[PDB]
């Protein structure tokens, strides 16, 4: 539909080229836990609706039968850069009120929320003008969902649901970015060793489980593959303890998670043995 | 009722000059902005398991907090807080045992507060230290 506004003589200086308008009409109750708080102030957008506009400070008066756009309510109005994601299975999205959080502060949303026909999922997210100079090259964008956290247990970021989280980094700015299925981060990361370990059984060791040196979490074990010739791990280890494990360094089975041996100097190899406790790890060099 | 509130400051007054900006802690990082507060580096080879928030003892009192760790080539370092209240417990000379969690400190006479201290595995590697 097409909607004919007449702006008042007096007040045309206010309609610039780009403003933009939205509707304000009927009541927008809103109910949450210790929040459910519903305020109404104008009457005649309550009874035969209303729109509202606003007028930024650089832009050209809008002359007369020029085309606007009305948006649904100030919400989706809302100025900000466009990005688009290639997301991996919307579960916990919803088009609209799913933030992307950048430090607990909330710095975006979703806007679209899509299904490609290669049964992809592909959404679109507006972003805060302020934190644009953020979306570079090397800067992820993750799921994250809320623990139990007893300690404090987030009782209201609980009823969330499922966030975003805005991970910044260096490089060429960006536009469009993957979205990690948050567990499979950490891959991801800028630099990261993503090595293979091999071993004849999986001795319990899983998906999620730690790696450990000299106690310390230092990476992640990502996926098993079971395979003819045995089990196959994938690990990560993090950045800050890269140079850590230098090649020789050996894997033990930690006894969970993988521990390692760390070695001296050595180059990194393509794929490392998983040995059974250290009995049959140390024996090897000698 | 306080389940709902989320989360909340807390003030704790203090002495000096007025002040009208603030830091504010991280909540577990907290104790070691105390105004007094022994702040002690221990080294290790392992980590012993020993975690960030976990306990100081001594005599079976809670005494102090671990803070961080820390892994590099020269083994972990941990950073560890003793509360005022203590401070003159530990004199100096006393070492720092994995109890069996937290580190449980076994107290010495009179000696100067070192730069680290070195952290033991149990008492057996500990005692023997001085003899």
């Amino acid at each position: 539909v097409v909607i004919d506004v007449l702006i008042e003589r007096r007040f045309t200086d206010l309609v610039k080229k780009g403003s933009r308008f939205w509707n304000v009409s009927g009541v927008d109750a809103n109910v949450s836990i210790s929040g459910a708080k519903v305020k109404l102030e104008s009457l005649a957008a309550l009874v035969n609706g209303a729109i509202a506009f606003d007028s930024p400070e650089e832009s050209k008066p809008a002359e007369a039968e020029d085309t606007f756009g009305l948006y649904e309510d100030l919400a989706h109005s809302q100025r900000g850069v466009i990005i688009k994601l290639e997301l991996p299975s919307g579960a916990g999205l919803t088009a609209d009120s799913t933030p992307l959080m950048y430090q607990g502060l909330e710095v975006g949303q979703l806007t679209k929320l899509d299904l490609n026909p290669g049964g992809k999922v592909t959404g679109e997210m507006t972003v805060d003008p302020s934190v644009v100079t953020l979306l570079r090259e090397n800067t992820r964008i993750e799921l994250r969902n809320p623990k139990l956290s007893l300690s404090d247990a987030n009782l209201s970021a609980l009823l969330t649901g499922k966030t975003f989280e805005l991970v910044p980094g260096d490089g060429e700015p960006r536009k469009e970015f993957v979205v990690v299925p948050g567990e499979k981060a950490l891959l991801h990361e800028p630099d990261v060793l993503t090595l293979t370990l091999t071993a004849p059984e999986s001795y319990g060791i899983d998906a999620g489980q730690p790696l450990i040196l000299h106690g310390v979490q230092v990476g992640q074990v990502i996926d098993r593959k079971l395979t003819s010739k045995g089990v196959t791990f994938t690990v990560a280890i993090e950045p800050q303890h890269r140079e850590l494990v230098k090649g020789d360094s050996k894997f033990v089975v930690n006894s969970g998670g993988i521990r390692i041996l760390p070695g001296d100097k050595g180059e990194m190899k393509a794929s490392y043995p998983l040995y059974a406790n250290l009995e049959k790890a140390l024996e090897n060099s000698l």
